RNA sequence: CUGCCGUAUAGGCAG
């Protein structure tokens, strides 16, 4: 279903690195897609460095015609389009071998975890008892900076039925990646 | 980072 795409690369900038700006860009969409709702608008990397551990200076976005065509009709790019190129949507090429774009969290912070331990067990009691490309956002509720890891999945031959959240990760659903 | 789910020092989530 989700046959189309866009591409969109960050321009460079003197003061601004590439990274800080995937940053922007992520959570920008971010806050579009949960005006569009829905959970078919997908996203990819195709820049992901899998060893430096870079997403790249490209995000995929993945989408039916119609879906698709409803988001950028948005003003969600309006701080940035001076800071990003991006074409006309197309179709995605085929071929296309398929992987999941997945947040990923590991524990930490054992601070964090014995707090928790406490409240469900009733601080000495509790002292005593990942190398992945991320993209640092900024929350609307708390104006907290928290670091979203992001992980590409091995390549399948096709894709599984599933849907994306509103930060167009993987909620089960697969996107073409080439 | 903070929190949620779960007996979990399992495995998962939310922003």
């Amino acid at each position: 279903t989700m046959d189309h795409y866009l591409d969109i690369r960050l321009r460079p900038d003197p003061e601004f690195p590439p990274a800080q700006l995937m940053c922007v860009l992520f959570g920008k969409l971010h806050q579009a897609l949960v005006a569009q709702g829905g959970d078919r608008i997908g996203v990819s990397f195709p820049d992901l460095d899998e060893s430096r551990s870079r997403l790249g200076e490209r995000l995929r976005i993945h989408a039916s015609a119609d879906d698709l065509r409803a988001l950028l009709a948005r003003p969600w790019l309006e701080g940035l389009r001076d800071h990003l190129q991006f074409g006309e949507p197309a179709v995605v090429p085929h071929p296309t071998p398929y992987r999941q774009v997945s947040r990923v969290q590991a524990k930490s912070n054992p601070e964090r975890l014995r707090r928790r331990l406490m409240r469900r067990h009733d601080e000495e009691e509790a002292r005593k008892r990942l190398d992945l490309p991320f993209v640092t956002l900024r929350s609307q509720s708390t104006g907290q900076h928290f670091r979203l890891f992001i992980r590409h999945g091995p390549l399948q031959v096709t894709a599984e039925e599933g849907g994306f959240t509103c930060y167009g990760l993987s909620k089960g659903g697969f996107v073409p990646w080439f």
